[PDB]
C-alpha cells in the first residue's frame, strides 16, 4: 500500500541556484506499507528542474503496487515504475527510496550494510556559503567554518574571484566549487582552475556547458583539480559518455530515479577508471540519509540539504565533525 | 575464522576441453566461521587454467581474516583479499564465495533476494553433448534430452557439422554453441554461424581467437546470433574494451573472483548495453548455486557443473524442467 501527499520545504534563508533564488521547495513525502513495516520515501523538486507537486502526485497515482506481492522484487518492481513514463525522475527516486527503506527494515540492517561498506569512511560534506556582501559572506563563513572540514561556493557568475578572495580571508579550509556550465570559454575555465588551485580549491564540479564536451575534456587532460560531471549526467545510460572528459561524475537520487540505480552508477563510474561525488536538492533527512547510504564509496559529497531547511520531518544522518554520519537503523536510516 | 582444504572432484566421466581431457579436478574448500555461524566457499582448478592446489593452498594461508570483527565489511575485506597477489583469481573466489554464504545467513536471506532478483526468472542451463562416435553422441543425447530445454556443444573442432547434424538428427532443442577460439578465419566464422543459424543453433561463444577482437568485431556486427565473449575477459576490468565487438560476455566465478565481482561485472556489461551469460568449471554444488544467486539477470547459462562430478559436498540449486531452481535457503543456497 503505497500513501503520498504534498510536503513542502521551508527554507531556513533565501537559496540560490544560478539566475534562480527562493526560500521553498516542493516536495512529496511517500510512505510503502507491507505486514505493518512502513518504507519512507521522497520528491524533491527544485522548480527549474521540470518537476512539480502536480506532475509527481500524477505520477504517483499511475503506480500500482497492489498488483507486487513482495518488496524484495525490486529489479521488477522498479523497472515497471520507470517504464511508467518516460522522466519524472523525482517521482520515480521518492518510490525507489521508500521500498529500499522498507526492504532494509524488512531484513533489519541499513542499506550500507547491505551493500557492504564501511560506514567509517563516510565523507566530509561540504556547506554552501552563498554569496552576498563581503561583510555577510565574512561573517557567514566564520560562523559555519567550525562545523565543516570543507565549504561549497558556487561560481560562474559575476564576480568569482572577489568571493573566493573573501572567504579565503576569514578561512584556510579547502574549497569544492560548482560553476554550473557557467564558464563558456575554454581557456578562461583551465586558467580559472589554476588561480583557485592557488587559491586553496580542491576540486571543480561543471566548469562548462555540458554541449561542449569536446572542450571539458580538453580542460580536465590539463586540470591539477579533479574535474566533476553534474548538469552532464542524468543517469545510468548517461555515464559512459563521459569517461575521459571528466574525472568523475556526481549522482543525485531526484535525478537518477533513486538509490538502485544510483548504487550502478557508481559501479558503472568506478569500472570504468572514474571517480564518483554525491550530491542532493534541499531534502528533508529521508532523501538525504538514503543518499548518505553509499557515500563511503564517494570522493566528495553535498550532503547538507536537511540543515537548510527548517521543517524537516526525519531524524537521520548528521555531521559530526564535519563527517556525514550513519546511525544503525536500518532501511535509509532514518526515524519519523 | 576461515579453513580450507583440499577436496579432490571426481568426476563421472573423461571430460574434455579442447585437447585437453581429465577425469579429476583439483578443488579447495573453504568455510569462514562467525559467532558460531558458517559460510562455505570454493575454488575449482581446471589444471589448464593456470591455479593449482599447491598455488590455491598458499594463497588462502596469506589471507588474515581475524583481523576483520565484521563480514559485512565485503568491501573492505574483498579489496585486501585482491591486493595480496596478481591473479589467483579461483583463491579469491573462495573467500568471496564464503564470505556471501555466511553475510546471506547472517542476514536471513539468499542473495538473489538480497540482490532484488526474482528467482522465477532464472534461466534454463545447458548440458554438453561430448564429441564422439555418432553412435554415442545420438545416445547420449537422446538420454539427456528429456531433461533439457537447450543443448551445449563444443565446436572449433574437425567435425563441427556432423556433429551438429547427428544431434540435430535425434532432438529439436535448442543448441548453444562454444568455438573456444577455433575459428580463425573471420569470413568462414561468419559462414559458420549463418550455418548454425540454419539448424537452430541460437548462440555464439567465443568464435575466434581473443588476439583477433577485430576480427570479431566484424563478424558480430553482421552476425544473426548473439556472439559472447569467454577466453577474451577475466574480470571487470576488461569488459569495456569488448563493447561494440562482442554482443555480450560470459561470466565465471572462478575467472573473476567471486559473487562481488560477478555481480558488478553484470552491472557493467549491461549498463553498455551488452548481454550476459555465465558459466562454470566442474564444480560441487557450493560455487555452482553461488552463481545460480545472480542468475536470474542472465540471458544464458551454462550452470551444470555439479552434475558432471560424483562427490558433491551440498544440495543446492536444482535443475527442473531444465530450469536452473534456487531454493530459499540463505546464503548461497546450500545445505552442507
Ligand atoms: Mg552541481
Ligand atoms: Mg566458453
Amino acid at each position: 500500500k503505497m500513501t503520498f501527499f504534498p510536503y513542502e520545504l521551508k527554507l531556513r534563508h533565501v537559496f540560490t541556484v544560478a539566475t534562480y533564488s527562493r526560500t521553498t521547495t516542493p516536495d512529496v513525502q511517500v510512505e510503502i506499507e507491507y505486514e505493518g513495516v512502513t518504507g519512507y520515501g521522497e520528491a524533491s523538486m527544485p522548480p527549474y528542474l521540470g518537476e512539480t507537486v502536480e506532475s509527481v502526485m500524477n505520477f504517483l497515482k499511475k503506480v500500482n503496487l497492489e498488483q507486487f506481492s513482495d518488496p524484495f522484487q525490486l529489479e521488477d518492481i522498479l523497472s515497471y515504475v520507470d517504464s511508467l513514463s518516460p522522466k519524472d525522475t523525482a517521482a520515480k527516486a521518492a518510490v525507489d527510496i521508500a521500498l529500499h527503506d522498507l526492504v532494509g527494515k524488512l531484513l533489519g540492517a541499513p542499506w550500507y550494510k547491505i551493500w557492504g561498506l564501511n560506514k567509517e569512511k563516510t565523507p566530509s560534506t561540504t556547506f554552501t556559503i552563498g554569496i552576498d556582501t563581503p561583510d555577510v559572506v565574512r561573517a557567514k563563513t566564520k560562523e559555519c567554518a567550525g562545523l565543516f572540514n570543507i565549504l561549497k561556493v558556487k561560481l560562474g557568475r559575476d564576480n568569482d574571484k572577489e568571493m573566493i578572495e573573501t572567504i579565503r580571508s576569514v578561512t584556510d579550509l579547502p574549497i569544492a566549487v560548482d560553476a554550473n556550465q557557467g564558464w563558456k570559454d575554454r581557456q578562461y575555465a583551465l586558467d580559472m582552475i589554476h588561480w583557485l588551485k592557488e587559491k586553496g580549491i580542491v576540486m571543480i564540479e561543471q566548469p562548462m556547458p555540458k554541449e561542449q564536451l569536446d572542450d571539458i575534456a580538453w580542460v580536465t587532460q590539463q586540470s591539477p583539480l579533479p574535474v566533476f560531471a553534474d548538469e552532464s549526467l542524468q543517469r545510468l545510460g548517461d555515464v559512459a559518455a563521459l569517461k575521459g572528459a571528466f574525472t568523475g561524475i556526481n549522482i543525485k537520487l531526484m535525478k537518477c530515479t533513486g538509490m538502485r540505480e544510483a548504487w550502478k552508477m557508481v559501479t558503472l563510474a568506478h569500472a570504468l577508471g572514474m571517480r564518483v561525488m554525491v550530491g542532493c536538492m534541499t531534502e528533508t533527512s529521508c532523501a538525504i540519509s538514503a543518499a548518505s547510504q553509499f557515500s563511503p564509496a564517494v570522493d566528495f559529497a553535498d550532503l547538507d540539504g536537511n540543515l537548510l531547511i527548517s521543517n524537516d520531518r526525519f531524524k537521520g544522518v548528521e555531521v559530526v565533525n564535519g563527517k556525514i554520519t550513519l546511525n544503525d537503523l536500518p532501511g535509509i536510516g532514518v526515524m519519523k
